């Protein structure tokens, strides 16, 4: 039916005001501003903002290791959810060429390329990506499960706190690349992929333990 | 009947308290305070208390933007959207007077004037105003939508948290003016027109195309 | 019957830990730490980890302000407004006398003392102070109105964050002494009571007509 | 039954991440970052995002203090109390180590080893830590109390909020280790265990002390 | 002779670095940098670079009030004192020009456009641009002072740390505009003289107040 | 003759400026500068400055401690030591008087007035104050020795940088009073003379002590 | 002679503490340090300490583009100068190798990698290495030229402040590489030779432009 | 004759003034302060003004690296290059001591211990303080050495600096301990030891090194 494409044109979007929101606030206006717990929230509150926005209609992604774990995690189609990953990673591309088209170069810069951390090796990358993805996962499928018979808030603050938390942590490291979408726009847009794999399989690994972890060893 | 008017003042009071606590947190005690997440949370929090607070009178607007996208939205009649201008004008200019008179001169400044950065064309600026506000009204609407199924937590924390979103992006472009209320108050206060009309243009642009895009290519 | 004082000890409980938490994190380890938005959060964090403690006791005013506001609002009993407010300073003082007893001389200086800023007049700061409590009060009585149809969620973290606006806002102009309490402990355990009557008069109108402001124009 | 099991793995794997997230923020990257917001929100996100994980299965006490306050609560069995006092211990150090491997060693310090300040005497850093651990504890008893009739937001946001603002306040003192299991793991893992009864007897009696005036003082 | 013209060009070519490094060090690449220290050493060590280049030659006064001083001091003709002023106004504009080109425009702003604090009045500007004048005119006259008996070190190193000096100070108050050529260059590149008789009244009344403070007062 | 009122006024007019540019760049415009090195420096080159300008005339002793070491010293006549005393006491607060006029009174604040720290007695102040004047006055003494073999650069760079030395260690203390007329200038146009007699005993014997340190154990 | 040999050595050991000392300082040990003063003092002292250790021995160049000026000044013959500049690059790239073994990688970074800041283009990153090697040479030669008639201080603080200058400016637009060596370093001990060109280009031209300035223009 | 003791002393006196003023402004009150630069100038002025006042005594070395290079270098007798070192440490850690007594506790920490930087080894933290101490000896051996035929300015602004520059360097590596005496005083009065050999192995390798490089390989 017809809210298929609503779904997808509601991934595509929320990436792409994610990565615009996202990237643009991980742009340093300054030489030393201090700002992972700035970015951190930024990115938190711009996917607790999109999944308030668009969860009902897509579940808010925003991320392929997100769809990765929903399509491991058998709620997913498999169409759907590649159908997913490419208008994110379109949403991205989208969302980074409307932050570069607004944002004066002497600010752009890279674009926020998650670059690995001078000392921290692409296996120390993946690891941290993987975990950070994996809490993060971790946390979205817990907010997302139905049988959530306690009493709680918003699952939008959850998830996006739990972001939040990532970025706290692997910005340092990684530049808390969680997002394989978040890390393709800048990369592609700046044509530079160093170590771009990291931020592909560590998400992905992250998600997909993340995922099995949560419906067989938490909850089966 | 008389909840018209409960609602005008609604709109007048907290607009007067959104813009005095709002441009009153972002007037700069300090060089260098590195003060942006402290003013982006300032108004978030401005507008999660005061939605909290008439959030059931008038519908906490405090925006003309917002009040244009609900007047586009089928969701106002003209007349109450032009009252709700009116007031949130009205209250935006007396909420930065009593600023100007309870705050130094040294520390008033320009009683933050929403200024183009250096480097931001106006129509950069433009569509940057017009996204600051776009995912603003875009999550106001579903945090508004009547059809609210999903078990959530506070509307007043969501949208304040949006705001702040806004602020963590768009203060350095164009001082994150997607209000055209607080953009206002302190242009005539300090008979300064500059580039004035990009926080006029921005929001209700971004609002209006915020309010499309969630009532049909969201929500039919 | 008995719930009365187990109320007035939830007042001098929260109150000390109020005070305890609050102040303690208002002591300046840093001749510049730039901390007015970690000192704004902790107050509110305070609060809000109170009121969910301590809320379905005695409401979890920690604040004189407060009290009179619900007195005023014809919600409390004047003995048990009295009772509240001798329990709050007591507790507050004893909150302080414990933050003395555990922190360094070297850095527990003024026991962080409401303190007029320089340029501030006594009148300018009177008016902050009862816009700080005015919009606090004001979020305060809408959050704990029985009728709150709205489905939202914390009233804890709401009044809470209020609370952070109105550091965010006040700490620059007066210290943002919004609680009458909270100003007497250290100006009693320091002998200083300079402008002292700033926060009692400030808060207590702002409540005063915080409580007036909702109850008759915002909700009959 | 099989629960137990699947909670103590719950209690090991979030107090894994637990340690691994919070001490991980904690890592002093910058000789001045001003960081202590940004640590004691990494804690309280990673708490929150923890117990809305695993708080159905566990409980997410990720603390002996907060697991021997419900063992004095008459909530837990006492097996299952060191189940999780040896588990939470179990995954402090594991999460600890897994923050070693993937962190550089210049970076790396003391694994955040809660530490006495300066002029903070054993006795000052035992109250502090009372008090740190006693408001977090009556934060979780109220938000975990069955009994919850008033309609507020998440618990996880809670006592995750309530965690911060423990860091805000006993980081300067302490460390702000209101944790025995978050201390013991670069306690082993430094071979230091100066000053390291502090924050086993501080938090315990702290958890302790209330818990008992929950129950007791609060709600019988 | 020819070493008139060969001070000219020494006047307008120290000039033109002189305002091409000192407003280009004066540019904001940071909200908050806390630059004060940094743009007031920047100003000394380029007038103390110049003073050592182009003093033998012209005496680097590049600063049309210096320039004054030694007209008012009975050492310069006033042709030639003309002919420092437009070299130096022609040199100012000329640095601020290749500045401009050289600059992004995200980070060249108002080209450090010397304005008034917000609350410094124009008679307040213009009499501390008096005696950030005075004390540099007696410092460059003191040091200029042929009968100079007692062994001191360099004449450089002094004056410009007594420009640094004066922007420690003024930069709050007036951004430091103790030189009429470094003021004018970014008025007239960026259409702006707002409140700019103040950076000529003040500096030629503080360098003629100078000039006579010495010469009869400290040594006739 | 007439070259001992030439120099009352050099002391006078000098200490002026040494308590206008020294206590003006003290002035905190932000509440956390971390302004230390930057005051530091500004007293420093402030005193290198009038050095330079008044050091032939008067010695610019600007300094009620400075004088009473040369008056230890034996080698200025008690009537002009007295005279010095006066008009450095006169300059400091004509210069804190002109200082008042020109600054807004938001950053006015205390005038910098010279407070202990909170955790420093009494004692401790005047020793700290006694170690900051001694060096202080013991460098003078070296650098104003006629006998001064050794060919090394200027006497105001010296002492400037000793000035700095004493504030880049004294501020945190006692606010780097080691000069009794720059102490009493804010005292007396503030009404505070709290602990004020520690910036006069300490910097006095500082003064002495490094006097008598020089003369008789260092060079007899 | 062997006087020659000697200079040789001296410019190699001089340039590879130059290189150790100031990309030692430039590396960042924080995510914002604000290290721009801190990084510009280090190679200016850095160069003072070398200047005034090997300045009587090889003139202490330590730069390509320093002895290319005294070689287009007609001071030097074009063998030794060759013999400078390979000595020189093999300084630099010993010192950056020592600081390489001696600094742990997570701070090691790209060995302060002279970069184009984003904005700014190779033409405007040339001319900027041309403006700060010009007046960096033009201060060189002035404190290094034999007719120095007037009696100043150190040669070695005049070329260090101006090397401070430099990079006071220059560090936000090329990372202030107005010395080839420097720029070589960690050019081939990191294999990043991206716009490496500009700080051989802009330094030789500047270098030239400014021996040519000065004795021809300046001095005859 | 008697010129040996009152070296003697001034060696005593000006170390115990280097170490009270030097770790004094080493010493954090505030938990990020960004005190690398503020703490290193304060060393090198405390030299600088060292060396100004007891230069011509006893030469000022307060470092027993600096004693064993003028041993080394064959001007120094043995027993007084003993007495000096006893002299230095006995003055070192009276000047610590005097500092524990007027600092408090909170701030008084480790006295500033230098401790080597987690990532460092003892081998590259040895390597560290040779080059710190090399440069340093180098410099101070070329500014005190007879012949010094070019004029320049202060030898102790020169060897200050010098010191100041080994501290923006090596305080992140080792705290910048190239003196043994420096580094002793807090190790004695704190009982700590640890790696505090390299704090005397390499500043004497460097003092050596440094010595017979000047005095063989750059003037024999
Ligand atoms: C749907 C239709 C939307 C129409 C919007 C029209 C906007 C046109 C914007 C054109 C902007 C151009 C500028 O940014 C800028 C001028 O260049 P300069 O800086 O003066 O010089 C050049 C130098 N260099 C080295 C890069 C070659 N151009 C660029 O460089 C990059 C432009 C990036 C364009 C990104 C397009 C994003 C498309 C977003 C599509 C959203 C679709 C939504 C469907 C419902
Ligand atoms: C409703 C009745 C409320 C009554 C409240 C009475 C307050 C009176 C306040 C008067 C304040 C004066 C000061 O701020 C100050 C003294 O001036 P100076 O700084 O000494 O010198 C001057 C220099 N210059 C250059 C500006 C000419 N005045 C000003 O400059 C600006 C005054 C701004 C007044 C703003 C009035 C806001 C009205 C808010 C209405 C709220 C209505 C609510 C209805 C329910
Ligand atoms: C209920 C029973 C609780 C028992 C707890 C026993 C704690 C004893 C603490 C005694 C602490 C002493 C230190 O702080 C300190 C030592 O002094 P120094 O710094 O070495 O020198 C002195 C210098 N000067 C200038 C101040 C004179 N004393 C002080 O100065 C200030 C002490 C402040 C005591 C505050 C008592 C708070 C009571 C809280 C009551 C809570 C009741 C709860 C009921 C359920
Ligand atoms: C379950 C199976 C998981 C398999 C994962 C395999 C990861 C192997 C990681 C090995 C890592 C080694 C590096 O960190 C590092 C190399 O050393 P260097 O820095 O080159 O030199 C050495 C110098 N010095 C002084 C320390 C001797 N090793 C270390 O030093 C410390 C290693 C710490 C290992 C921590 C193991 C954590 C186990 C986590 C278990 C999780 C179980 C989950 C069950 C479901
Ligand atoms: C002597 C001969 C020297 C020749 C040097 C040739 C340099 C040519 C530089 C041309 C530079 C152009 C760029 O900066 C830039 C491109 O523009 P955009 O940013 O792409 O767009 C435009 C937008 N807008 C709104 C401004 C219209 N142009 C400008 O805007 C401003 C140019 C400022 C030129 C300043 C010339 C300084 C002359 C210095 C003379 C020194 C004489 C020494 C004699 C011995
Ligand atoms: C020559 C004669 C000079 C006489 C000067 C007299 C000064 C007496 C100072 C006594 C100071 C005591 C305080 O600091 C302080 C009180 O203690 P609390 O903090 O209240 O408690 C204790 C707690 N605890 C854990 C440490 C046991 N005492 C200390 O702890 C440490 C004292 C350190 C004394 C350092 C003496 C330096 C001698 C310098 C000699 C200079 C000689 C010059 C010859 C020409």
């Amino acid at each position: 039916s017809a809210s298929f494409w609503r779904a997808i044109f509601a991934e595509f979007f929320a990436t792409l005001f994610y990565v615009f929101f996202g990237l643009g606030a991980s742009l340093r206006w300054a030489p030393g501003p201090l700002h992972v717990l700035q970015v951190a929230l930024a990115f938190g509150l711009a996917l607790a903002t999109l999944v308030q926005a668009v969860g009902h209609i897509s579940g808010a992604h925003v991320n392929p290791a997100v769809t990765f774990a929903f399509l491991v995690g058998s709620q997913m189609s498999l169409l759907r959810a590649i159908c997913y990953v490419v208008a994110q990673l379109l949403g991205a591309v989208a969302g980074a060429a409307v932050l570069y088209s607004v944002t004066p170069p002497a600010v752009r810069g890279n674009l926020a390329l998650n670059t690995l951390h001078p000392g921290v090796s692409v296996g120390q990358a993946t690891i941290v990506e993987i975990f950070l993805t994996l809490q993060f996962v971790l946390c979205i499928f817990a907010t997302y499960d139905e049988r959530r018979n306690g009493r709680l808030g918003s699952v939008a603050l959850a998830v996006g706190f739990s972001l939040t938390l990532g970025h706290l942590f692997g910005m340092y490291y990684t530049g808390a690349g969680m997002n394989p979408a978040r890390s393709f726009a800048p990369a592609i847009l700046t044509r530079n992929f160093t170590n771009h794999w990291v931020y592909w399989v560590g998400p992905v690994i992250g998600a997909g333990l993340g995922s099995l972890l949560y419906d067989f060893l938490l909850f089966p």
